[PDB]
C-alpha cells in the first residue's frame, strides 16, 4: 500500500541512511510494494536462512544427515555465540547447529555449518544454481557484518532475497519435510522480538531471521500471514545509520504496523 511507503521513505530519513524494502505475495510471487529493491545491502544474519536451506538441500540428496553430530573446540569460537559456547565437550548436531544459527543468530553455528557445505563460495554457488543471480556470500563470520560502504561482497537486494526466500519456502527445491524444517527454525526465532514480531496481531504467523551489522546495518527477513499460517514475504534492509540500535527497530517494527494496518 503506498501508506506502507511513506513509512519507509521516513525510515530513510529519520535514520539517515538507505532503507530497502519489499513485500510480496507469497503464492503468486508478485511484488506488491517496493523501495530499493534492487540495490545491494550486507545480509548480516539474514543469510543463516539461505545456509541452512543449503544444508537442507544436501540432507535432502543424502549428503548430509540432520543428526551428525560435528565437535568443535574453543579454537572456533567467534564472537556473539550463546548456544554453541555452551557445547563445546560433546558437541552439537546438525539440526542443533541450524536451530542456533536461525533461532538465537548464533555466530559459530553458522561457520560450522558453512565448512560443512565448502564455505561462502559454495553458497554462493548453490543460490546461484537456484536462479539467485545476486545474492553472494564472500566471508566468514565475524566479517561478512563488516557493511562497508559500496562492497558488493556479502550482499544481497531486497528483490533477490525475497525472491529466494519464496523459493526456498515454497518451491520444488526442498522436500516437504525439509521446507517445513526451515519454517520451523525460522517461526522459532527468538532474537527478532522488537522487529516485525512486535507489530504482528494475534493469531498471525511468522517466520522470520533478523541480521545486524557495522556501520548501522540492520534488516530483517520474514514470511507472515493472519491465522496461522504465511501469505506474503517481507525484506527490509538498512545501511549507513549512526542512529542507536533502539531507533533501528522501532523503525522496523514501524514498517510492519504499517503493512500491518494496510494488508
Ligand atoms: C549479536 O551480534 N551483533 C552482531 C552479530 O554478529 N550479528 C550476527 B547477525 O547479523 O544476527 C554484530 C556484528 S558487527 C556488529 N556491530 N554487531
Ligand atoms: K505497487
Ligand atoms: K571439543
Amino acid at each position: 500500500h503506498p501508506e506502507t511507503l511513506v513509512k519507509v521513505k521516513d525510515a530513510e530519513d529519520q535514520l539517515g541512511a538507505r532503507v530497502g524494502y519489499i513485500e510480496l505475495d507469497l503464492n503468486s510471487g508478485k511484488i506488491l510494494e517496493s523501495f530499493r529493491p534492487e540495490e545491494r545491502f550486507p545480509m548480516m544474519s539474514t543469510f543463516k536462512v539461505l545456509l541452512c536451506g543449503a544444508v537442507l538441500s544436501r540432507v535432502d540428496a543424502g549428503q548430509e544427515q540432520l543428526g551428525r553430530r560435528i565437535h568443535y573446540s574453543q579454537n572456533d569460537l567467534v564472537e556473539y555465540s550463546p548456544v554453541t559456547e555452551k557445547h563445546l565437550t560433546d558437541g552439537m548436531t546438525v539440526r542443533e547447529l541450524c536451530s542456533a544459527a536461525i533461532t538465537m543468530s548464533d555466530n559459530t553455528a553458522a561457520n560450522l555449518l558453512l565448512t560443512t557445505i565448502g564455505g561462502p563460495k559454495e553458497l554462493t554457488a548453490f543460490l546461484h544454481n537456484m536462479g539467485d543471480h545476486v545474492t553472494r556470500l564472500d566471508r566468514w563470520e565475524p566479517e561478512l557484518n563488516e557493511a562497508i560502504p559500496n562492497d558488493e561482497r556479502d550482499t544481497t537486494t531486497p528483490a533477490a532475497m525475497a525472491t529466494t526466500l519464496r523459493k526456498l519456502l515454497t518451491g520444488e527445491l526442498l522436500t516437504l519435510a525439509s521446507r517445513q524444517q526451515l519454517i520451523d527454525w525460522m517461526e522459532a526465532d527468538k532474537v527478532a522480538g522488537p522487529l516485525l514480531r512486535s507489530a504482528l496481531p494475534a493469531g498471525w504467523f511468522i517466520a522470520d531471521k533478523s541480521g545486524a551489522g557495522e556501520r548501522g546495518s540492520r534488516g530483517i527477513i520474514a514470511a507472515l500471514g493472519p491465522d496461522g499460517k504465511p501469505s506474503r514475504i517481507v525484506v527490509i534492509y538498512t545501511t549507513g545509520s549512526q542512529a542507536t540500535m533502539d531507533e533501528r527497530n522501532r523503525q522496523i517494527a514501524e514498517i510492519g504496523a504499517s503493512l500491518i494496518k494496510h494488508w
